[PDB]
């Protein structure tokens, strides 16, 4: 089997992508962010507080005539960014792009953090991470793609993220023209759950390439590039009246500035951020400070390979018994 579907920015600055699944018989179609930096699928619900509840489309399990309660199961999850929320769990059947999964974990909120509450646009999240990861107790739950692969073609899932436009999620099968040249394939570790590989290196704007090893975890569900404060200084210190504001939380230039790009390395291969790519506008509305998508990762403790430099890139997440990551340019 396979699956295909279309993931869409949420607003004009590509903060996160929703991408449709379909939950439960009639099916209930509910907009999540696709997050291969955890291993959670959860939806608000109609068991969600109400007053947490704002602009969201729910998934209420009583009306699926295929939920399932998963009895005692319950779950709590917190984000690198400090937003959280918790639940219960129901057993339903979920379909994303035409794959279907009967019995997969749909984790129903009861509660969620103000910055879920606050954006309408995101209806939950599918979690893509290692398995490992799930929060549900006392029974740990399988990811969509776990419960999924050994159905599908080919043990893979892809992420074709658009800069300011709809992109697309495949599973169980590689694209051939969505991308150009060759895929370059390059090792994972998966002993903290994540999509853990190794960079090679980098580059800023033409300069030479700086061989360099960079550990990070390629995650949809991270809207920025987070890595080490030397690398992101290097960055920086290329865009006149660059700085770190503590004030605003990260690197801040001149909306007037016209970015470089940024080159990471994949083994031998290189792929290029365009510099619009990094640009994620006003601070606040109306001001001339531009809020930069390269920050630091000192603060997080792993350093993070957001949207921002997975959308330069067309991304083969391998999920075969020794997991593999591609990336080719497109």
């Amino acid at each position: 089997s396979t699956g295909s579907a279309t993931t869409t920015p949420i607003d004009s600055l590509d903060d996160a992508y929703i991408t449709p699944v379909q939950i439960g018989t009639p099916a209930q179609t509910l907009n999540l962010d696709f997050d291969t930096g955890s291993s959670d699928l959860w939806v608000f619900s109609s068991e969600t507080t109400a007053s947490e509840v704002d602009g969201q489309t729910i998934y209420t399990p009583s009306k699926s005539t295929t939920a399932k309660l998963l009895s005692g199961a319950t779950w709590s999850i917190s984000y690198g960014d400090g937003s959280s929320s918790s639940g219960d769990v129901y057993t339903d059947t979920v379909s994303v792009g035409g794959l279907t999964v009967t019995g997969q974990a749909v984790e129903s909120a009861k509660k969620v953090s103000s910055s879920f509450t606050e954006d309408s646009t995101i209806d939950g999240l599918l979690g893509l991470a290692f398995s490992t990861l799930n929060t549900v107790s006392p029974t740990q739950q399988k990811t969509f793609f776990d419960n999924a692969k050994a159905s599908l073609d080919s043990p893979v899932f892809t992420a074709d993220l658009g800069y300011h436009a709809p992109g697309t999620y495949n599973f169980g099968f590689i694209d051939t023209t969505a991308y150009t040249g060759s895929i370059t394939y390059t090792a994972v570790s998966t002993k903290q759950g994540f999509w853990e590989w190794t960079s090679t290196g980098y580059a800023v704007g033409s300069g030479t390439f700086k061989s360099t090893s960079i550990d990070g975890i390629a995650d949809t569900g991270t809207t920025l590039l987070y890595l080490p404060a030397t690398v992101v200084s290097a960055y920086w210190a290329q865009v006149s009246g660059a700085k770190s504001s503590s004030s605003v939380g990260g690197y801040v230039f001149p909306c007037s500035a016209t970015l470089p790009s940024f080159t990471f390395g994949v083994g031998s291969a290189r792929i290029v951020i365009p510099g619009d790519y990094i640009d994620f506008g006003p601070i606040s509305t109306g001001s001339s400070s531009c809020f930069g998508g390269i920050q630091s990762s000192a603060g997080i403790g792993i350093n993070i390979f957001g949207d921002v430099a997975l959308k330069a890139a067309f991304v083969v997440f391998n999920g075969a018994t020794t997991p593999t990551l591609g990336f080719a340019s497109k």
